[PDB]
């Protein structure tokens, strides 16, 4: 004799050692990524190419 | 003589002894990646090609 049944309730898990389908399905991604930077540049220039005579002394 | 047999009922195995078929349909597939990565570069430079006379001491 077992217990009582229901009639129109599915079938599912009540008791210890009741069966049960598990269905694996898994998906699982993850990413992350990230950067930075920096510059700089500088020239710099200056020429006396002819001097005229009054300011030969600077 | 063999015990009561329902009539409308499948053929279900009910007692020790009794054969059922199996059909075996087994498929699993399980994978997993990861991976990273770092990176770093660096160039400094500085050059006074012409000093003028009144920085030459520096």
């Amino acid at each position: 004799n077992y217990g009582y049944q229901p009639l129109f309730e599915d079938r599912r898990p009540r008791n210890i050692g009741d069966t049960l389908t598990i269905v694996l399905q898994e998906n699982v991604s993850a990413s992350k990524s990230s950067s930075a930077n920096a510059s700089r540049d500088g020239k710099t220039s200056f020429g006396f190419d002819t001097v005229p005579r009054y300011l030969q002394g600077l």
